[PDB]
């Protein structure tokens, strides 16, 4: 069974503003998806100096990048931590609620959307770009979910059937119909290369 969840208001609040106000320059939307993973990432490697079995699950630490024209989506995958459910009902809301009123006091004071990553709300900058985010997670002690929004105010969250992934966390981009720029090899290397060079990681860029 599929369960819907109203996002908190000030949530949908700054999802509205990431998807209504005029800012041209979207590309940032990569570089905060892929701190989130490096963010994920340092957190099992952290977890596996004291429990070297937290890496059962996949000991690879790495972030691939998958554009599907076909599709029409970019996907962002990490063998990071993952998210329980309790994290996609209930602690992420937590932390956005705090980090998007921070964030959109700081826009008044002329702080722009590019700042995001400061408040821990850096994931709503896929908004720029997609017209529905579906994220699959898998943490060590909870089962496979896929989360799924819109926006307009609801996700849901579903056990996942799909392919098992091990252990990690996948951002698939269905993007708008005017931005498959981002499928592009050239393009996504150029904001790679100019947001994301020094990550810890590997990041594989997969052809299609
Ligand atoms: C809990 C918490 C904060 C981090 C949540 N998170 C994020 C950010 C995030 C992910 C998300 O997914 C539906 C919704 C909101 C959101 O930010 C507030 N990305 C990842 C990721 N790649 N791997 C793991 F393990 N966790 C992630």
């Amino acid at each position: 069974h599929v369960e819907t969840f109203a996002f908190q208001a000030e949530i949908a609040q700054l999802m509205s503003l990431i998807i209504n106000t005029f800012y041209s320059n979207k590309e940032i939307f990569l570089r905060e998806l892929i701190s989130n993973s490096s963010d994920a990432l340092d957190k099992i490697r952290y977890e596996s100096l004291t429990d070297p079995s937290k890496l059962d699950s996949g000991k690879e630490l790495h972030i691939n990048l998958i554009p599907n024209k076909q599709d029409r989506t970019l996907t962002i995958v990490d063998t990071g931590i993952g998210m329980t459910k309790a994290d996609l009902i209930n602690n992420l809301g937590t932390i956005a609620k705090s980090g998007t009123k921070a964030f959109m006091e700081a826009l008044q004071a002329g702080a722009d959307i590019s700042m995001i990553g400061q408040f821990g709300v850096g994931f709503y900058s896929a908004y720029l770009v997609a017209e529905k985010v579906t994220v699959i997670t898998k943490h060590n002690d909870d089962e496979q979910y896929a989360w799924e929004s819109s926006a307009g105010g609801s996700f849901t969250v579903r056990t996942d059937t799909g392919e098992p992934m091990g252990r990690g966390t996948k951002v698939i981009l269905h993007l708008k119909e005017d931005q498959t720029e981002y499928l592009e090899e050239r393009r996504i290397k150029e904001i790679v290369k100019k947001h994301s060079q020094f990550i810890g990681y590997p990041i594989t860029l997969f052809v299609e």
